[PDB]
């Protein structure tokens, strides 16, 4: 499935199983990540990366589960 | 659909028909947003508005690509 912004859609899928590590475009401390083995969004992203988010918020609805 | 990506998910759709000027969350500068007025994303975003983007390429894909090419 992809995690390239800029090759391919990302499904919700993506948004929090891509692997947040994947040097895909610049990092910005701006954007968040969603952490799969905490459940936790965290700081930082890789701008190209599907699971890479504009607000921990975004992060939060898209991905945190209880 | 849906445009406030703090209250729920974010469509296909909602990525590029969500009003970019809709001020939901803080402004970024570094953020992007599509136009689709004019099929062009352009530079800055507000952080919880579905239609903001974390790059250039990854409103073009979405939005002057994906979305432009099938929505009707």
């Amino acid at each position: 499935f992809n995690c390239n912004k800029r090759e391919g859609p990302c499904s919700q899928r993506s948004l929090c199983e891509c692997d947040p590590n994947l040097q895909l475009g610049r990092h910005s401390d701006q954007l968040w990540h969603y952490n799969l083995r905490t459940n936790r969004c965290e700081r930082g992203g890789y701008r190209d990366n599907c699971n890479s988010h504009s607000s921990s918020g975004a992060c939060v609805m898209a991905c945190e589960r209880i």
